[PDB]
């Protein structure tokens, strides 16, 4: 069963459209059709001071091929236009091939802090000539069920000039599926005290670093010019346009920005819809947008002339989790997981990683071509077309003929939809 | 100061209590208070109509951050997390700032930036003059194509062109609009599509966007604490060891990116949770202000913690872009958020920025705390 027409279908028809396509078991088909909420009791085990509860929209972005897998997305959104636009891009980048992406790595980075080190570089060197004996004192809790390529894989000192100066311990442990930080705690808890020692300074601290550069996740597209659009030749157009508007965002950082956020109104959706930290995923990402002493845009959008196909591309720190948090709280995040298939943590982030280079892309031929209010009243057209009663057949001449007039309202769309019946 | 009920051991009520202490408060209507009691939820119809392909509604716990002192007025802040701990550190890190005399917070300026990007221009020196000598007229032909916002005291105020250079090169003209309580991206959008065809004869360039700019510096809010340091220990007499060593984390962060990561971070814990419970976009917030913390050419640390050792204080600052709103989006829509206005009195949009502005920094200050001194281990409770 093909999601050719989901665009008009009803709230009722859509949820018996996802259940045409078997993704779901029957406990969480029937959750998801009592819209069963997390409930109150929970929410006050996950914060504090809870009096109530807070909602918003839950969506589904279809067809999102990544590796040559099929996804269909939730989101969690509620700003108009953004499901529909990921669902855009999604549907032509997948006849386009669908998005490749990798893990580069997947460790978080901690680090401890040390000030009042009366020769830094002699206890840089100390702490630096005791490496191995301070990563065996991490890794000795974890002999062999982690020590098989996880664990504290690496760690290093560095001095970090300014005012004052600072003696930077940073280690370098494998993640694993859980989002626990008690493997880091267990290792900085211990070496804070050895660090002290070997440096002959106070710790400041010693605290996960949310610029996971050791978590980065590609993501790549590649689209034919036939492909951008209907017309005969003016896909290359739209291409440079879209190539351009990449370079825009890395020449002006009032352009990186929008560009940036846009990006995260598909990664937040999704990263809600799967309980993971957006908070954590925005920090690392827009601190990795100024890695080059420039604030610029995080993904990259080029021609390739010769074998006319445009091609996009966007690495971001992405280290998600799929156990652990309201991940098994939120019973809409669990049904979110299912929906996915229940993705590792790396297979999560490259859907993550590629949803937002198709969010990116679809804002950015938006712009380039239309512009971006155009498909803003689009939208409410047909959203008031199918509350006026319109079949699929007549949703698009009665758009037509409502987005023709300045404004209109529900009253607008019946009126015009009964003409078009007349 | 008393003949008020107090906050006091709100931490240790249940949720039924907790509905009755702010009860107690007399902070929401009748209509209000009942809808939190019955739990009332943005229904799927509603949600329907705020995104696309819509099958449910998906909910997060909705919190109190209490005793939230700004400006002298005090407030009872909502919070929207899924995170442990959060809300608990900005209700403690309040009650403290409280009692040093609350935030001093004020409004720089409220612009929205727009901007329309040139390119091909084949003498960018003379298209630059031709638009800036013809900026009266361009900011009336702005204003004509939105004029209901010029009607309630705003719309577009200053332009200006750049010529960015690069490969290519691009002439970028910017559009300062008054927005008022909207956080006026229709607005602004509607105004540089209509400047887009005039600016392409102007420059005999062609155009190749219109659009609003998140990195709102148009929109910058600064808010401040005064903490003594018999404040900031029991003991009374630690206060300056926690003092001077809150003052090195924040130098850390503006010293290493990859602790300024998690040190803004934290700062939008909190930011977010009450961006979401007003209905605003957190996504615009949290991309202007990553923006702002690498102006200077690094990325570092939002916020800043100096120490006043002949006042014996803790001073803390924190200046961010936060052109918030309080009309439009789903405010109105979902009716938790239109609660949340009400028990915030119904701020204005640089009163509630100023909020915004000062729990960032009261969580920030929490977290600060406790790294320094007990650290974050897991603090489960
Ligand atoms: C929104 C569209 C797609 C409308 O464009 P359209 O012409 O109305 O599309 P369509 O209705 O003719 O159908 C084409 C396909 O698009 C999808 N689709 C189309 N409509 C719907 C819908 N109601 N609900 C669900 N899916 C929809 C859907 O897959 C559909 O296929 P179908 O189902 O018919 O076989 C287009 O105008 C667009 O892509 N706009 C871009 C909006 C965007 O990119 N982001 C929204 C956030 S705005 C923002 O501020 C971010 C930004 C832009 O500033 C970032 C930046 O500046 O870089
Ligand atoms: C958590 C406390 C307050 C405990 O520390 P404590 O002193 O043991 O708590 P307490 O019960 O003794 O103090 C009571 C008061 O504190 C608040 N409070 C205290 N507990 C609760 C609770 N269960 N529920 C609701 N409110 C609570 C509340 O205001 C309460 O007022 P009262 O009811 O007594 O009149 C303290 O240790 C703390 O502030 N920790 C900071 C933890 C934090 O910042 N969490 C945010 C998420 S972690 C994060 O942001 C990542 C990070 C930190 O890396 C970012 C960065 O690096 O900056």
């Amino acid at each position: 069963i093909s999601w050719n027409g989901f665009s008009k279908k009803s709230y009722q028809e859509r949820l018996e459209l996802l259940k045409a396509q078997a993704l779901l078991s029957p406990e969480r088909q029937a959750s998801l059709e009592k819209d069963e909420q997390m409930s109150v009791t929970v929410a006050d085990q996950l914060s504090e001071n809870v009096v109530g509860t807070f909602s918003l929209p839950y969506s589904l972005v279809p067809e999102v091929l990544v590796n040559g897998q099929e996804y269909t997305v939730p989101y969690v959104t509620e700003e108009p236009s953004v499901v529909a636009a990921a669902s855009y891009a999604s549907k032509i980048i997948k006849r386009a091939g669908g998005f490749t992406a990798q893990v580069h790595q997947r460790q978080m980075i901690g680090q401890v802090a040390l000030y009042q080190v009366a020769n830094p570089k002699l206890a840089q060197e100390k702490i630096a000539s005791k490496k191995a004996e301070l990563l065996e004192l991490a890794n000795q809790a974890y002999p062999s069920i982690v020590k098989r390529g996880g664990g504290a894989r690496d760690l290093h000192v560095e001095q970090i000039k300014g005012e004052p100066d600072f003696l930077v311990v940073y280690i370098h442990v494998d993640t694993q599926e859980a989002m626990g930080a008690n493997m880091l705690n267990t290792m900085l808890e211990a070496l804070k005290p050895v660090l002290e020692e070997l440096s002959q300074g106070q710790s400041l601290m010693g605290i996960l670093s949310n610029y996971a550069t050791d978590s980065l996740v590609t993501a790549s597209c590649r689209i034919a010019f036939r492909y951008l659009s209907r017309q005969k030749d003016q896909g290359r157009e739209i291409a440079e346009k879209i190539a351009l508007a990449s370079q825009f965002a890395q020449a002006d950082p009032y352009r990186a920005a929008t560009h940036n956020k846009g990006i995260f109104n598909g990664i937040d959706a999704i990263l809600i819809a799967t309980g993971n930290d957006w908070r954590a995923i925005e920090a690392g990402a827009h601190a990795f947008a100024s890695r080059d002493g420039r604030y610029q845009g995080l993904s990259c959008w080029t021609l390739d002339l010769e074998r006319e196909e445009l091609v996009g591309e966007m690495t971001l720190p992405m280290p998600v989790a799929t156990k652990g948090g309201s991940i098994g709280l939120n019973p809409r995040v669990a049904l979110s997981h299912d929906l996915l298939g229940n993705p590792s943590a790396r297979e999560l982030a490259q859907i993550i990683e590629s949803i937002g280079l198709a969010q990116n892309f679809a804002a950015l031929k938006a712009l380039v071509s239309t512009g971006i209010q155009q498909g803003h009243m689009k939208l409410q057209a047909k959203s008031l077309a199918l509350l006026a009663g319109a079949s699929e057949s007549e949703v698009a001449p009665l758009v037509e003929r409502l987005i023709s007039d300045k404004t209109f309202n529900l009253e607008t769309a019946q009126r015009y939809l009964e003409n078009l019946r007349s």
